[PDB]
């Protein structure tokens, strides 16, 4: 039995499940420590990274957190594993580079001062939300509607067929509202607008939100037919448009504006079905 490990490289915390399970802060630093032995740390490819301290932030950062997680998840008798790697949806545009880095490769590194090594046999890279907000066994579309960018992740026949980015976001909607307001004699900038709508200093008609939603959907159309997928709208712009999104002619969909999360144990059970 090839051992399996799940690692979720989240923006706030990292979680892992192998022989052992754990969670640690996604903070990292490379700052020099005069008492290195008092810290969680990895040394890989000449870089010493302190784990769980420093700041929330890179290729070398993911590698540091991943290698640390794998050293914690399994003892040194484990020489190779199949890996399920869960990433925030925006970072899914790194999948191709990560597979080439990891699949079939051995890694030598120092873990809290101890030489360790781990080989990645097979590998699955999937967006956070796996096994908790969407299921694959398999036509899923995650639309992250951000301030400046739409990130699209399409999982078809249970594998990623597309990641795409579009330069359209709430920033553009607030730029349209700003224009209208200043034409009334105001002198706002874009960053003022959101808070002024919230507290009523700027009134916005439901028609304006509907038009902006239609611009988003038309920008997405060249890339993906949302009717054909189980579609999850996420991101802060999905919050702004929730009530209008829920009125759209889409069969299987959902609005979850906050970052998607995965039950790492649920992700492990799904992974055992893939490889065992």
């Amino acid at each position: 039995g090839m051992k399996i490990t799940v690692v979720d490289l989240g923006n706030i915390n990292v979680k892992y499940v192998g022989e052992n399970k754990g969670r640690f802060s996604s903070k990292i630093t490379n700052d020099y420590q005069s008492y290195e032995e008092g810290f969680q740390r990895v040394e890989y490819n000449g870089i010493k990274t302190y784990i769980g301290v420093g700041e929330l932030s890179a290729d070398r950062d993911y590698m540091a957190q991943l290698l640390y997680s794998l050293a914690k998840a399994n003892t040194a008798d484990t020489k190779e594993i199949n890996l399920t790697l869960l990433l925030p949806i925006i970072q899914m545009k790194n999948k191709t580079r990560l597979i080439e880095t990891l699949k079939g490769e051995n890694f030598k590194f120092k873990f809290n001062g101890i030489d360790r090594e781990i080989k990645i046999n097979d590998l699955m890279v999937l967006p956070e939300g796996y096994a908790s907000y969407y299921s694959l066994d398999g036509d899923v579309c995650i639309l992250d509607l951000g301030s400046r960018t739409i990130n699209i992740c399409v999982l078809e026949n249970a594998k990623i067929v597309k990641t795409n980015t579009i330069k359209l976001g709430s920033f553009d909607f607030y730029s349209k509202i700003k224009s209208l307001e200043n034409a009334k004699g105001e002198d706002y900038i874009e960053e003022d607008i959101q808070d002024l709508i919230d507290n009523g200093l700027i009134k916005v008609d439901s028609k304006q939100y509907i038009e902006f939603l239609s611009d988003i959907l038309n920008a997405v159309d060249p890339y993906v037919d949302l009717k054909t997928y189980n579609t999850i709208f996420t991101g802060g712009t999905s919050l702004m448009l929730k009530e209008y999104i829920e009125k759209l002619p889409l069969n299987k969909f959902k609005v979850h504006p906050n970052a998607l999360t995965s039950n790492v144990d649920g992700a492990m059970e799904a992974s055992k079905k893939v490889w065992n």
